[PDB]
DNA sequence: GGATGCGCTGAC
DNA sequence: GTCAGCGCATCC
């Protein structure tokens, strides 16, 4: 994550629903923004989160009255995606773990926050011939609030991860908010051989697999794209091997395959999957961030999680339209 | 819970 | 056909 000067969310309140890690907690806190309430219903989540923040986030978001949550400026939301996912089944709304953005609905008809700030995988935006993302459109906008949504990659904003999502903000009508944009692209310089432990911190990530095939030669110039080198087994899921000259594939929550949830890499003639502080790294956590002592529940959460440089800019951008305020 | 072989869709 | 994918199935 990048440093802040210019604090544009000073003196707002938010709350970090479906708070995993508290990726949303981090960026926002970064422009000056304060926390008031959070929630998490995972128990190996709501220990990390507590670890970072030394709180315990509030249990199953559909069984709370929405009218006991805090009065806040900002919601934010990176809610559940495997119901979206173009790696899942697709049953999206009609999936149970698909229906959570109309308890972020209920909050907001009863809190009518400033801001709501959701994230979600960029297949959320095509789902369903983009019926999906009408929905939840027309849902905000009957709610009272304007509809701003967008792809955004991170390698565009200087994390090297091919990690597209949908980002989607929306300002309460009253407010008239009519500047909000969405940060543009830059150029990266940060590949994923850049944040890489030493390599006797990850000995023991390396495999030596015998059914390894090498299909395209090691890169010797950086690029901003993934960069397949090689697989192993079927090449599927877990089983494909990068360049670290590229940029890393994107982190997922339930993947399989021996190089499970971050893929594999070609690191000094060795090939590994990563470590959870590169996952961290990644997914532009700073390395001030505590993960959890369980490995397979840290990349299981990182996997969930949002990259926060990503968010930061999105949360300044959001700042400034709210403080331009000119007679 | 932890580990891993795989399905199979969206977007080229 | 090629590759990527906050995933799924199944085993202990
Ligand atoms: N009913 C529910 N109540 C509370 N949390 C829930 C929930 N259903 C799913 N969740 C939580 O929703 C999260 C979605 S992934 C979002 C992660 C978050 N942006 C962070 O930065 O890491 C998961 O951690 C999941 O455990």
């Amino acid at each position: 994550m990048i440093e802040i000067k210019d604090k544009q969310l000073t003196g707002l309140r938010f709350i970090d629903l479906f708070a995993g890690l508290g990726g949303f907690r981090l960026a926002l806190e970064s422009c000056g923004a304060e926390c008031v309430y959070s929630n998490e219903w995972d128990k190996y989540a709501q220990e990390v989160y507590e670890m970072n923040f030394g709180e315990k986030p509030e249990g199953d978001i559909t069984q709370v009255n929405e009218k006991t949550i805090p009065d806040h400026d900002i919601l934010c939301a990176g809610f559940p995606c495997q119901a979206f996912s173009i790696s899942g089944k697709q049953k999206g709304f009609e999936d149970s773990r698909g229906t959570l953005f109309f308890d972020i609905a209920r909050i907001v008809r009863e809190k009518k926050p400033k801001v709501v700030f959701m994230e979600n995988v960029k297949n959320f935006a095509s789902h369903d011939n983009g019926n999906t993302l009408e929905v939840v459109k027309n849902t905000m906008n009957e709610l009272d609030y304007s509809f701003h949504a967008k792809v955004l990659n991170a390698l565009d904003y200087g994390i090297p991860q091919k990690r597209e999502r949908i980002y989607m903000i929306c300002f309460r009508n009253d407010l008239n908010i009519q500047n909000f944009q969405f940060p543009k692209p830059f150029e990266l310089n940060t590949f994923v051989k850049d944040l890489l432990l030493p390599d006797s911190e990850v000995e023991h990530l390396v495999i030596d697999r015998k059914d390894l095939v090498m299909t395209n030669q090691e890169i010797e110039q950086t690029t901003p794209k993934t960069v397949r080198l090689g697989i192993v087994g079927k090449g599927g899921q877990g089983e494909r091997i990068y360049s670290t000259r590229g940029i890393a594939i994107t982190l997922s929550a339930y993947g399989g395959g021996i190089f499970a949830k971050t893929g594999g890499y070609l690191v000094n003639g060795k090939t590994r999957k990563l470590h959870p502080r590169e996952c961290a790294r990644v997914m532009g956590y700073p390395d001030s961030y505590k993960v959890h002592p369980s490995t397979s529940q840290a990349y299981k959460q990182f996997g969930n999680s949002v990259v926060i440089n990503v968010l930061q800019y999105i949360a300044y951008n959001i700042g400034s339209s709210l403080n331009f305020k000119p007679y």
